[PDB]
């Protein structure tokens, strides 16, 4: 069975005071035995958050670059993320792709490097509103997934995150059936293009205005293996989402 | 009376162990009179480095974004940098412009936001080799400086860093005359387009393969007020650079 996975993406929010308070609340929460919980603090607070968080919660970086060290002012490497005690990185997030112009090619190189260095990868994919309305969701997500898959060095350390761009931060949550429909196809894509084992074992998580009010019906879909949560990860309802099953 | 300014840009280098060792070396440096030393660790280590560094060395972030909080996965704000005890940010670095595609317009918005929030800015400008060889160095650097200047909310908190792209990481250090020629022009640009006071008070530092072997002759040029140092900031030679006017 795939272990239920809940990530909280704090994005560019927080200071030591308010994040420290949130962390205290999370450390007091009961993480089910069948759930893996990950928090992704702003980059300046990776180390702080790992120090403050109970080990039952993992830490993720929000991004990384594609070499171990080098002349890349403003970047961090998987080796740094590991050195700070974090065990995952979020790659290909919508904001990186669409605000900061990260290409699929660049995301694939980051995936290859992070996995080669033994860091877990939450690899994000998803279509824009205009693509959804044109009926080409599948084409877009399959193309993104192929680039990720072609660079996966260790499938045991990947989580795929389907996050339709029109659902991020907009309050426009995907319906359960909408999410299940895409997750099912993605899983079929993995079966046909990689292996049965990889299709069976890879967590495909949904993100997009996931909230306490929407999480249970989404989590009950058989191909929805958890969530990546943005706005609600900073809120007490993040605990309800952790317990969505 | 401009204070000599030496910044060290660690770029994407270091782990807690080797940066702890580098920090020990920096903490043992006697900072001369009237000299300001700033170090810019990788973003994951801003807090670590500020905790470990003696207050005689300031910490900078290597980059930031242009709002206080928001939905910008992978970014950090001036408020976070201040919260970690850092007092500067490097903006418009060549690597950000030319590897990561940051436009002048974006850099100007970052400069405005950081300064509005009381964070010091090391604002980088510089021409590429093909621009220099085309004879357009001045046009390029003046255009970059104008975008910075148009967004400066507090000149007391800005340092301008002239870093010709062909000199960064290449070993191809500008000659003293090459640097002084551009710095003199930039200073003239400030005089003509801002004020005499701003021209007189603004540090214009040089970067581009600054090393212990080149730093004194560069620092002696009258419009070269210090350095932004990449590769040599990771070595004990950085201390020789701090003492370039000694």
């Amino acid at each position: 069975s795939r272990k239920f996975f809940v990530g909280g993406n704090w994005k560019m929010n927080g200071r030591k005071k308010n994040l420290g308070e949130l962390i205290t609340t999370l450390n007091a929460a009961k993480v089910p035995a069948d759930t893996e919980v990950v928090c992704a603090p702003p980059t300046a607070y990776i180390d702080f958050a790992r120090q403050k968080l109970d080990p039952k919660i993992a830490v993720a970086a929000q991004n990384c670059y594609k070499v171990t060290n080098g002349a890349f002012t403003g970047e961090i490497s998987p080796g740094m993320i590991k050195d700070c005690g974090a065990t995952w990185v979020v790659l290909g997030h919508s904001e990186r792709r669409h605000v900061f112009g990260e290409s699929d090619e660049l995301i694939g190189q980051k995936v290859a490097h992070a996995l080669s260095e033994g860091l877990g990868v939450i690899a994000c994919i998803g279509e824009k509103l205009d693509e959804r309305e044109a009926g080409i969701t599948e084409k877009v997500v399959f193309e993104q997934t192929k680039v990720i898959a072609d660079n996966v060095k260790d499938w045991s350390k990947v989580v795929l995150a389907y996050e339709p761009v029109w659902a991020i931060g907009t309050g426009k949550t995907a319906t359960p059936q909408q999410a299940q429909e895409v997750h099912e196809k993605l899983r079929g894509w993995l079966k046909s293009n990689v292996s049965d084992a990889v299709a069976q074992s890879t967590r495909i998580i949904y993100g997009g205005s996931v909230t306490g009010a929407t999480c249970k019906e989404l989590a009950s879909q058989p191909d929805v293996d958890g969530f990546l949560v943005g706005g609600a990860s900073l809120k007490p309802e993040f605990v309800d989402i952790i317990n969505a099953k």
